[PDB]
């Protein structure tokens, strides 16, 4: 079926847990085995959240490459995406070691450091220009170069040096900063205009390494991310733009990362996003 007719059968016949079910039914299982060698278990914030060995991104160190972060790539739309969880105390260098070895140019953020009362993810980045973050275990420094703060996101530039070799690299640092506490937002009017200043930069562009993507698992919010974008990619390529089947997106996603999309209505509100972004598209 189309999308935004699809959208109003399932809203008027409330079937969106159903829906959402049948997904989790039919998606892949994969092994982890990496994930969850006994050294790795202060690597993973959730127990029940791990990278397929397949997919895994390898960390370029003999001692210990293990990172909780996957390479979803796709193939028709011609984009590629770096999901990962928050960063731990005890994964912040290996967080950056990871950008520097991939080639990103852009790290997106979906959480605030601090929600419901808890941490969800590290400090990682540094505040003030003139305080700047030595990260020694991986030998890379992180300085704060200017910082734009909008009504629904903040934008950072930041400078990456690879203290071994002094080669520096310009990353870009996309926070929305509005998803709220519990549930998902009212609109997706100010989600699709933080997806579209992302794209602007060039941080999704094959001229750069994948964009890293986390939220506090790396796997709710941060899926709902690339799954509209890819999508909207796709209602762009294709002769037949009602031919894009979101769900059939979603499964081939998770191929790649388990668990994309935590709830039926962060299921309902990527085809909101969608809808909604193909009419601003056009024409
Ligand atoms: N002095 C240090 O140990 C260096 N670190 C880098 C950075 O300050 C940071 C940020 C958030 C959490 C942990 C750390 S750290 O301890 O790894």
């Amino acid at each position: 079926m189309e999308m935004e007719k699809e959208f109003e059968q399932i809203d008027k016949s409330g079937s969106w847990a159903a829906i959402y079910q049948d997904i989790r039914h039919e998606a892949s299982d994969f092994p982890s085995r990496v994930a969850k060698l006994p050294k790795n278990k202060n690597r993973n914030r959730y127990r029940d959240v791990s990278p397929f060995d397949h997919s895994r991104i390898k960390l370029h160190q003999e001692d210990n490459d293990y990172i909780n972060a996957s390479l979803i790539k796709m193939e028709e739309a011609q984009r590629s995406y770096i999901l990962t969880q928050g960063p731990l105390p005890n994964t912040v260098g290996h967080f950056w070691e990871m950008v520097w070895e991939q080639k990103s140019r852009g790290v997106v953020m979906l959480n605030r450091v601090m929600e419901k009362g808890s941490l969800k993810c590290a400090q990682y980045w540094p505040q003030k220009e003139e305080k700047e973050m030595i990260f020694e275990d991986t030998n890379l420094k992180l300085t704060l170069i200017s910082e734009d703060i909008k009504s629904y996101y903040t934008v950072r530039q930041l400078e990456l040096e690879n203290l071994t070799t002094q080669e520096t690299r310009e990353i870009l640092h996309f926070h929305y900063t509005t998803w709220p506490d519990f549930g998902v937002p009212e609109s997706p009017a100010s989600f699709l205009n933080f997806l579209f200043k992302v794209r602007e930069s060039g941080s999704l562009s094959p001229e750069h390494g994948p964009v890293v993507v986390h939220c506090s698992a790396g796997i709710g919010r941060s899926g709902t991310f690339c799954l509209a974008d890819t999508c909207l990619l796709l209602m762009d390529k294709r002769k037949d733009p009602s031919s894009v089947d979101i769900k059939k997106v979603l499964l081939e996603m998770r191929k790649f990362r388990m668990g994309l999309i935590q709830t039926a209505d962060q299921l309902r509100f990527s085809y909101l996003a969608v809808i909604e972004g193909a009419k601003f598209i056009m024409g």
